[PDB]
């Protein structure tokens, strides 16, 4: 129904470490929630995420309540654009009643840039800024996080403080972020002795990131496709052939 605990935690991610520093409040926040509420503060409610593509604006999110220890609830973004004139948007307010009851606890809803631009589609919005401002209760610890991929034409409302007051922006990994992920998700694949990885990081760049974690992949399948037991330099550069994000007219 309701309820997925994160097993990420921070490292899973890597780059971003400044990006990251800027959501380490919000964990401080849900683990020792009482220690502002004893002293009077005011946790904010939603951090919003702007990156490109596959690039952790996700994983973070999920880094932060798993690092917390805090259950995490996921919106779906593209889910509120496929329904129709009747049944919709309550999966909304019952979102957030499940986090209530579970709180501290973080609600994800990854392209809001979706429901954020007819009896709809404001149908869903509009009713977001409504249990985002209240409304029972002030006491229990929950933090939606939101992403974006074009936050231009993001609604002028979200923004409002109170909603998505702050954002933590980040984007594409740089070359030395390229190594890191790389690095990442190589751990646990037989790997060749001429894997020059620095190497790969260059003849891939401008690329996601979700994509490198997925050139290792590819690498990796096209190697057992073709029984080699090594995966080779020459097999990733054989990938990065994915790397094509084709026509689309
Ligand atoms: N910095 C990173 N380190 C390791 N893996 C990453 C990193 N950035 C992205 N990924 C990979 O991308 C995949 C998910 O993309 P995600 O970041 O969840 O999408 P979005 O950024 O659009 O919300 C994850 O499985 C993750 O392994």
């Amino acid at each position: 129904i309701n309820a997925e605990k994160p097993n990420v935690r921070f490292k899973d991610m890597a780059g971003n470490e400044e990006a990251k520093e800027e959501v380490v409040e919000i964990v401080d926040f849900l683990k020792y929630p009482e220690r502002y509420a004893n002293l009077g503060a005011k946790i904010p409610k939603g951090v919003l995420l702007v990156g490109p593509p596959g690039t952790g604006k996700t994983l973070l999110a999920k880094a932060v309540a798993g690092e917390a220890h805090v259950p995490f609830f996921s919106m779906g973004g593209s889910s509120f654009i496929e329904m129709f004139v009747g049944l919709g948007a309550s999966r909304v307010r019952d979102l957030f009643e499940t986090a209530k009851k579970q709180a501290p606890s973080i609600i994800f809803i990854d392209e809001i840039d979706a429901i954020g631009k007819n009896d709809e589609r404001e149908q869903t919005l509009n009713q977001l800024l409504a249990e985002m401002d209240g409304f029972g209760s002030e006491n229990a610890p929950v933090i939606v996080l939101a992403a974006t991929n074009r936050p231009e034409i993001l609604d002028p409302a979200l923004m409002r403080p109170g909603r998505f007051d702050r954002q933590v922006l980040v984007d594409k990994p740089d070359f030395n972020g390229r190594v890191e992920i790389l690095k990442v998700h190589i751990k646990g694949v037989k790997l060749a002795n001429d894997v020059n990885l620095q190497e790969v990081a260059k003849l891939t760049a401008g690329l996601a990131g979700a994509d490198l974690a997925n050139i290792i992949n590819e690498a990796a399948l096209l190697a057992g496709r073709n029984n080699q037991k090594e995966v080779r330099q020459q097999h990733l550069k054989e990938a990065v052939e994915r790397g094509i994000a084709g026509l689309e007219k």
